[PDB]
């Protein structure tokens, strides 16, 4: 992937929804994972160790060290010790960084432009990720199981579709119940009755047939 590609993708989502195609829904781990297939595991602040242990490139923030465009940042928050990231759509200075950021619905906002301080009321700049830039469905199985979330962010739906209604985003460390097993446009989900009554949909990995073979989720089976 360029960086011109990533960036065009990230801007046309701020220039304008729950039918958003992504299944991973932050801005870092959505990227590494739709654009690179790498998969991070963590909460929003625990980006930069997940990152260089994936063999990634991760660069920490100090004096006349300044990010680029293409670079995804990871934030120390004040407000909650989860951290948040974001895209960085121009070279910084080194004062100012411009990006584009997100603002049951537990992360994965809409998308929108930012230029932000390295250091201000909400938190400050610890480091950011350089990704590697370069020149139908079908019942599986009934299975009583919980899941817990993995990802930073993930999307929940009413069908297990690429595209279907979204109705929930489920944060890092989220768990619950699930009854049945889906494959469905390249992923394997679980499925539960929500709060509302009806039946949901979460991605879980994408699949190589009936195998998730890079998972958002871990599993628990009954005992």
């Amino acid at each position: 992937a360029t960086v011109s590609e990533v960036i065009s993708y990230w801007r046309g989502l701020a220039d304008t929804d729950l039918a958003w195609g992504w299944q991973c829904a932050d801005v870092t781990n959505g990227t590494t994972t739709n654009f690179f297939g790498v998969t991070l595991w963590g909460n929003a602040i625990d980006l930069l160790d997940s990152a260089k242990a994936q063999g990634l490139e991760v660069i920490y923030d100090a004096p006349g060290i300044n990010p680029k465009a293409g670079d995804l940042f990871v934030m120390f928050t004040y407000g909650h010790p989860y951290g948040h990231t974001g895209i960085i759509i121009a070279d910084s200075d080194g004062y100012t960084i411009q990006t584009i950021e997100q603002n049951q619905f537990q992360v994965g906002g809409p998308a929108r432009y930012v230029t932000r301080a390295f250091s201000d009321g909400d938190g400050y700049i610890v480091g950011w990720i350089r990704p590697p830039y370069s020149d139908g469905f079908r019942k599986l199985k009934d299975e009583v199981g919980t899941f817990e979330v993995m990802v930073p962010a993930l999307n929940v739906r009413r069908e297990p579709s690429l595209n279907g209604e979204i109705v929930a985003c489920y944060q890092y460390g989220m768990t619950g119940t699930y009854d049945s097993v889906y494959v469905g446009d390249g992923y394997i989900w679980v499925s539960y009755v929500g709060a509302s009554g009806m039946r949901n949909y979460m991605a879980v990995g994408d699949a190589d047939g009936d195998y998730n073979v890079n998972p958002y989720c871990k599993f628990y089976l009954e005992h």
